[PDB]
């Protein structure tokens, strides 16, 4: 099995945070669901990996980020199950690996249906430091002034990013499944 | 559940007609396994999908072919209970749908795995009659000299085609997984 998505009732804290989110950038579309994700071995692995980047960071905390991808239906056990891997795909760019947006009205545009229902992820990612991508990158390049340090993932701006590309499954837990319709 | 994989006896005709056809043009690498997929749902729309395109061809039998399809391991299964659909990936092309090749030679490119295992389809196609496609064909074009028919696919070349498009998922069955190492 692996995995149970929640349906949340739409009086509760938790749905009202995701709502809020999604409805910052798609005012005018109408969310029909909202599931909490449940991967003990996908969250095992991402706390893992956060471990890991909190040692490498002084052992401070690492920065982590509520990030949209919009998908097929089709797909949506499948992530829950195994987890986002832009190898399924390639890309054809900022970086060959898995993009997450801040902003859900700039994933609504991945989110393909022939049909009223669309389908969102709200995913958890370790985005940590990170630095402007490029096409080439397979991974994120070298922190310049470090011999042995390179960044945790790569962004559209540093100063104010929107975009997100993760090269590692581990730094991203499929949280939470929006279903919208847009009229 | 939907689906089955049989593993195949390597001592089998029906394994020896599979692996005929790969060691065609990849004569080089190793073949581990050969599951025959069992889903009678997505057996039951291809066989509606080719009654329907044997009425449209005055009744005569459709061209039907055994094409490959290189994937990542980790869809395989996604792929033996839902079939191919191009609106996973999008394609950035011969036209917007799912591409099968002739040579198992040029599927390969596609398998991906950062391991010694790679994985391919051999799928069974509709592919009805064809015509060249174009990068901006979301369908197959219109006949000419016909007010009232359309090409079932779109291919490389008519006179020697390779590369097949097939834009509706009923013209496909998952019908093998090929396993296989390059060492
Ligand atoms: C510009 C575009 C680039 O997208 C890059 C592709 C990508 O990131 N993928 C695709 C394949 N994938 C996956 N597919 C099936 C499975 C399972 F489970 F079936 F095997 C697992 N993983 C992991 C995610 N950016 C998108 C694309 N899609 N959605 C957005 O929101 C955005 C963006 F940029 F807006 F965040
Ligand atoms: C040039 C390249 C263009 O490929 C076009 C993409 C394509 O056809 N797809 C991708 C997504 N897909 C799928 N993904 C996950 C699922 C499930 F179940 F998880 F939801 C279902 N469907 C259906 C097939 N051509 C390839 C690409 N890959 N492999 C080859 O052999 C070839 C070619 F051309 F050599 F035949
Ligand atoms: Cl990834
Ligand atoms: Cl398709």
């Amino acid at each position: 099995p692996g995995f149970q998505k929640i349906t949340l009732s739409s009086s509760s804290e938790e749905y009202q945070k995701v709502w809020n989110l999604f409805n910052r950038t798609l005012p005018f579309y109408f969310v029909q669901k909202i599931e909490r994700v449940q991967n003990l071995a996908l969250w095992e692995v991402y706390q893992w990996q956060k471990g890991q980047m909190q040692k490498q960071n002084g052992g401070k905390a690492v920065d982590e980020r509520q990030l949209f991808h919009g998908t097929s239906a089709i797909v949506v056990d499948g992530i829950c199950q195994h987890n986002f891997d832009w190898r399924v795909c390639g890309v054809h760019s900022y970086g060959k690996g898995s993009y997450f947006a801040r902003d859900a009205a700039y994933s609504h545009h991945f989110s393909k249906s022939d049909t009223q229902t669309h389908t969102m992820f709200l995913a958890r990612v370790l985005v940590g430091e990170f630095v402007r991508g490029n096409a080439s990158f397979v991974r994120p390049p070298a922190k310049e002034g470090w011999s042995n340090a390179f960044y945790d993932s790569c962004v559209n701006s540093v100063s104010d990013p929107s975009i997100f590309v993760i090269f590692e499954k581990h730094q991203v837990y499929p949280e939470y499944v929006i279903q919208y319709t847009t009229s």
